[PDB]
């Protein structure tokens, strides 16, 4: 409560160290360097480093050695490959020559059909937080003799009996380092996003003390707010009615009317996300993802036309879901005359655009103040 | 790596939801409205939101209804109680009968202020952990006459369970305040440490210094920026039990200082893990004799300290950082060695816990360094 003011002195000392200064470069360009000599020590051909993306379960290779000394990004399903199987079971998987004789080398072999690189031994290894957390993968590829004809073919070049406990150990004087860059920066990102959540709940605070608004009038408010911040052609905040099992809500169209929306729990998008507690992002043209038939009735009835979506939950203080909020259409930079429903069911232009990462990212801060108001609004209010 | 520009411009979000608004007097008056009205509706005739200052040990009030700042030890009275057990305590009439009081009483000789009976509850995270302690004094029957004293207006009967139940209507609310600019003061603190943490990858790529001069770099800065007049960060022998650094003199010098783990504020600290922050003068502080004795080798004075622990990756210490002497600001002679004891002028300051604070990011930056700064260089 009395600390706001010299925390928030704090927080542009931080943008002074960063803001400018391209450490999305600085921090990637180091990790390469480190790879880069990781793998002259060890004897490796390639060295990759795998990321988990476990939002989309996939590895993919924040470092990966390409043709030429020009890298390339490997993309594969988080269980696939001995990458996948390090992932899971967070072991060191050493693979003597010859991996493909080896029957967890299938997926291997029909990635080669692709990329053109041979595997014959491999060196595998989990990087571990203290707590046990998978931080990365590491994969070295192709032992190679230290003493080869500069012109050399591959399988000429690589040593057949493969990658050894002294590796493994070596790999130990890089470790740390490779630990520190992807550890900084993921620390960053969850103290970024608790810190927008915390200030986000303090905003709300200040919203219900100094307003002389209803909740409904509040509630449109933040919704407003995000619309424009986003440049979405309108936003909605759906409210839960436990008895029923459905979602209700008041829209306001471009004439002057109030008419509510009422939606199962489990039906259409904002059902979807209701009865999942989890976000979807459906970009454009709706009308052409399976589970868009209910905005397509709902459109009808209204005269709009729905074409990118962004559906969110909204929380309790313990994890209940209390609400759903929709940014509807992204709009297309330009000048472009309004929508006529007689079109329907055209897309207009004005609508041919999608919402992205970073609009999530960015209305969560939205998203807690609209639930900060539905559970305190009322008691606000007494007070 | 790929997400640092996106989670800066969240910060931009977050500085644009707080900046200019003040938002100290918003939060505290929005807690103290609540608390009138959480005071009325039960019938207190005062009510009190405690704090826990862990490192004082200390519960502290943040609000008072129906006002100064109350300060007890945190083991002491029903209020320490609430805070160490965290169970409800409904005293009933007449809470000096009980032995527990007797804290309370002897505070009251200090305020004027007389409890007959207490509702304290223990306000509580997910977890268990304690927010707060809120204590509501003296039930009030519905009806006294105007200018009915105290003990003429109390209801001996106490505050009821239903009002113990009443209070959770206005618990979620208190908690939403200090919990939402908690978890704002931790995140911010931990955002500054991984900014330290990126900040040094960029020190190190971009460097052509050795393991020495780069240690001393950090002290340096760490040194300007809270102005103090030297810095020491030490390392450990962890073999002879012992902390040894080198110091460099105002005059052009190299020389080896030695201490026993244990021994003087940074022994101390190596062997606790815990920081120390010694005010002026340090040498009135019972644990200043190796101060003492290091200052007349020296021909140096040491007035003020802040002595923190250096942690590795899984919490295990490989030094202690010092900045030495706060310098106070203006223009004055150098300290000579021939006026010891006296603490110069130029030495009558200390640093405050925002120094603590700030000097984390650097403490951060020398750990850091220590296990990373050879291999950068080996790779560059
Ligand atoms: N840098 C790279 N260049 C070409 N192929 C790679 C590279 N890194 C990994 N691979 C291959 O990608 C495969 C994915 O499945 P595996 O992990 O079983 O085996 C992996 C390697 O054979
Ligand atoms: N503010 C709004 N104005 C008009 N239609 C809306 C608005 N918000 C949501 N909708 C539509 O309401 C529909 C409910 O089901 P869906 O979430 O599948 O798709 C939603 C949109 O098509
Ligand atoms: N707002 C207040 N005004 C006067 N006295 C208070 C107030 N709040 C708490 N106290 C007293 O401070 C005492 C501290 O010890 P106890 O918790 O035993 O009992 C507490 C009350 O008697
Ligand atoms: N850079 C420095 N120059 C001179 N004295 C120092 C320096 N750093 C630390 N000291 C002194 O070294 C002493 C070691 O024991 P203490 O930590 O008790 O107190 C310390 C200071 O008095």
């Amino acid at each position: 409560v009395t600390e706001v003011e010299q925390k928030l002195q704090i927080v542009h000392q931080t943008l002074s160290m960063l803001d400018s200064h391209g450490f999305e470069n600085i921090l990637q360009e180091m990790l390469q360097s480190i790879t880069l000599k990781t793998g002259e020590l060890l004897g490796a051909d390639r060295t990759t480093i795998f990321l988990l993306d476990e939002e989309k379960q996939e590895l993919w290779s924040i470092v990966a050695a390409g043709e030429g000394d020009r890298s390339l990004e490997i993309r594969i399903p988080a269980d696939k490959g001995i990458a996948g199987e390090v992932a899971t079971f967070k072991q060191v998987v050493n693979i003597p020559f010859d991996f493909y004789h080896d029957p967890r080398s299938i997926f291997a072999q029909k990635q080669e059909k692709i990329t053109g690189y041979r595997t014959y031994t491999m060196l595998a290894l989990p990087l571990l937080s203290e707590q046990g957390r998978l931080v990365a993968v590491v994969q070295l590829l192709n032992k190679l003799k230290p003493y080869s004809p500069p012109d050399a073919l591959l399988a000429e070049r690589i040593d057949n009996q493969g990658f050894t406990s002294a590796d493994e150990q070596l790999f130990q004087e890089f470790a740390p380092s490779i630990r520190l860059i992807l550890e900084s920066s993921r620390s960053f990102y969850i103290a970024t996003q608790k810190q927008r959540a915390a200030a986000a709940m303090m905003k709300a605070v200040k919203s219900l003390s100094q307003s002389s608004l209803d909740l409904e009038d509040t509630l449109k408010r933040v919704m407003d707010e995000a619309k424009e911040l986003m440049n979405a052609d309108r936003s909605t905040l759906w409210l839960i009615d436990r008895d029923r099992h459905e979602l209700w809500t008041k829209i306001t169209q471009d004439n002057g009317s109030t008419k509510e929306l009422r939606v199962p729990i489990g039906k259409g998008f904002a059902g979807i996300v209701a009865a999942s507690g989890q976000k979807l992002n459906i970009p454009f043209d709706l009308y052409d993802h399976p589970d868009s038939a209910t905005a397509k009735q709902i459109d009808q009835q209204n005269g709009y036309r729905t074409c990118s979506l962004l559906c969110m939950p909204v929380f309790n203080g313990d994890q209940e879901l209390i609400g759903v909020t929709q940014l509807v259409n992204k709009k297309k930079t330009g000048e472009f005359p309004p929508y006529n429903p007689e079109t329907w069911p055209i897309a207009p232009e004005c609508f041919q655009a999608s919402f992205d990462r970073n609009d999530e990212e960015f209305m969560e801060a939205f998203n807690i103040q609209a639930g900060v108001a539905l559970q305190n609004a009322q008691l606000f209010a007494t007070v």
